[PDB]
């Protein structure tokens, strides 16, 4: 009955969540996970790949990539899946500099659920 609605855990689980560490003087920090709230599996069958900053400053007509982040290992090794004892943690931080406020966007990838996005907002305060 769509007179009541819901939440969806598995979007919680997947979608990249940016959080502002510092931005004092235009010396930003960015943090972007994901599966923060509700872990994501880290299995050689089912891991999240990637994640990227964009970040589109106020009076900027166009938008610029801050970085990107890639998560290799998700524990295969020559004895099989889930063998090798290393695990990356879909965890980035983007450290930029920048001379106004304005608009930041993620994106990942799983690579069995597709791609993802998360917005926030930078307020060099
Ligand atoms: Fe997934």
């Amino acid at each position: 009955m769509e007179l009541f609605q819901t939440a969806d855990w598995k979007k919680v689980k997947h979608v990249p969540v940016i959080e502002v560490l510092r931005a004092e003087g235009g010396v930003v920090e960015v943090k972007v996970s994901v599966g923060k709230e509700i872990p994501h599996p880290n299995t050689t069958e089912h891991h999240i790949a990637w994640i990227e900053l964009v970040f589109q400053p106020e009076g900027s007509k166009f938008p610029y990539v801050v970085g990107r982040a890639e998560f290799a290992a998700h524990g295969a090794s020559v004895d099989g899946p889930n063998t090798s004892g290393v695990y990356t943690d879909p965890v980035a931080v983007f450290a930029f500099k920048a001379e106004k406020s304005g608009k930041l966007t993620a994106f990942s990838y799983c690579n069995i659920h597709g791609l993802w996005m998360g917005e926030a907002t930078l307020s060099l305060e």
